[PDB]
């Protein structure tokens, strides 16, 4: 996340951070994903592709630093990683960048809902909010397109819908966008999600409720003039997720 400001999970009780584990025992921070059930984290495809074996992955539910345990967070291995048969990436966009991961404990048991560990609502079909309307990102990733490393503390932005119109302008990303993807960017280009906040949640208030709206999935560097971020569109999808999820 570029600008913005630092968070606690208490903020995005639904934020999952998954790390994967290398050969000799280092783990690394991989993607952000979202808790859409207690059994079912749903993230990027993009993240997990080139590294398909689920047994490599660890997730956390309630986690809010990146290399400390956070009081109250839970540690879960992949039961089942799903990822979008139709998935496919061109220099900038990538398609059905969407996952499930089907989450366990060592004692076999899916999320205990907690203060700090929460579903995200799922958004109906054919109803995502308006452009201009204000939504929530929130990841481990870069502060600055430079950084090779991460934040060791979770941070949290808000940037504004883009219309697919808009979206499509020459100088944003042409045809390249597709009415699968969802844009959002900051008005001034100061603050965005970044490379490693990928598969985390675009958190929208939609009619009162909070809705998983976006996931974020792909951009031109970060908080660029004219480049927003591109999330998959999550109402899409959800024929996809509730095929997957059963
Ligand atoms: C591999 O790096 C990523 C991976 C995912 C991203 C996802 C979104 C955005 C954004 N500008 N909001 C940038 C991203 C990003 O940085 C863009 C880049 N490397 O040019």
């Amino acid at each position: 996340i570029i600008g913005g400001e630092f968070t606690t999970i208490e903020n995005q009780p639904w934020f999952a951070a998954i790390y994967r584990r290398h050969r000799g025992g280092s783990v690394t921070y991989v993607c952000g994903g979202s808790l859409i059930s207690p059994c079912w984290v749903i993230s990027a495809t993009h993240c997990f592709i080139d590294y398909p074996k689920k047994e490599d992955y660890i997730v956390y539910l309630g986690r809010s630093r990146l290399n400390s345990n956070t009081q109250g967070e839970m540690k879960f291995e992949v039961e089942n990683l799903i990822l979008h048969k139709d998935y496919s990436a061109d220099t900038l966009a990538h398609h059905n960048d969407i996952a499930l991961l089907k989450i366990r404990s060592k004692e076999g048991r899916c999320a205990q809902p907690s203060r700090t560990i929460q579903t995200i609502a799922l958004p109906s079909m054919y109803n995502d909010p308006q452009f201009g309307t204000s939504c929530e990102i929130t990841g481990f990733g870069k502060e600055q397109s430079t950084d090779y490393l991460y934040p060791e503390q979770l941070k949290m932005t808000v940037v504004k819908l883009i219309s697919h119109r808009e979206c499509q302008q020459p100088h944003y990303y042409g045809s390249e966008v597709t009415t699968k993807m969802l844009c959002a960017a900051d008005p001034q280009w100061k603050t965005d999600s970044c490379q490693g906040d990928s598969g985390g949640p675009l958190v929208c208030s939609l009619q009162g409720r909070m809705t998983l709206t976006g996931i974020v999935s792909w951009g031109r560097g970060c908080a660029l003039k004219d480049k927003p971020g591109v999330y998959t569109r999550v109402s899409h999808f959800l024929p996809w997720i509730r095929s997957h999820t059963k």
